[PDB]
């Protein structure tokens, strides 16, 4: 859309502006995804969305051996920008998100509620020019509505322990929990 300076100038400040923000929103309480009971047989949450209709997303495609990991939305997002400007996978400014191509097709799946929840995102921690980063085996665009709307906190998909603990290390909001674990939990408490 501009040059590279331009991309890499945007970049730098919104990282800055997120610095700013976490650093004052440090150790207030955030809005937490609810987990809920449901028709189907799997982990349900129920995730507040401001001056919107609730979202509910599922770890129903989730395998046993995964790990979930509630992140700070706002961490999450800088964490993503880390990535940097060029990457494939580059995370969009917010006031952007909804360009995206499959944003339309993400909007209209979390229009839907508890009847069709969307699946978490596989996420993974990774090292970008000397920097913590994260990156994506799948969920861009779920996480881009979930950014855009401004949803506070929102679980992710690690694919083992370690990687969870270093997700949860740089952007978690509490420790990891393995799928199966949280599964049977559910499934002896609710
Ligand atoms: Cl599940």
């Amino acid at each position: 859309h501009h040059m590279l300076l331009w991309r890499r100038c945007r970049a730098w400040l919104e990282i800055r502006r997120l610095d700013k923000e976490l650093a004052q929103s440090s150790g207030l309480p955030l809005e937490l995804p609810q987990i809920v009971p449901n028709a189907w047989n799997e982990v349900v949450w129920r995730l507040p969305v401001p001056n919107h209709p609730d979202a509910f997303m599922t770890a129903s495609n989730a395998a046993q051996s995964d790990f979930i990991v509630y992140v700070n939305g706002l961490a999450f997002y800088r964490a993503w920008l880390a990535l940097g400007v060029e990457d494939s996978q580059a995370c969009p400014l917010k006031q952007d998100m909804p360009k995206d191509r499959k944003y339309p097709s993400s909007a209209a799946h979390f229009a839907v509620g508890i009847d069709s929840p969307v699946p978490l995102a596989d996420v993974s921690p990774t090292m970008i020019l000397g920097h913590f980063a994260v990156c994506f085996t799948d969920g861009m665009t779920r996480s881009m509505w979930l950014l855009a709307h401004e949803v506070a906190v929102f679980p992710v998909l690690s694919r083992d322990e370690a990687s969870a603990v270093m997700l949860a290390e740089h952007v978690g909001v509490a420790a990891p929990i393995q799928v199966s674990k949280l599964r049977e939990q559910c499934r002896k408490i609710l």
